[PDB]
């Protein structure tokens, strides 16, 4: 759903950050 593929992404773009 769309809730999940936000979070998906917001979580992709604070783990590039490590």
């Amino acid at each position: 759903e769309q809730l999940l593929k936000a979070l998906e992404f917001l979580l992709k773009e604070l783990l590039e950050k490590l």
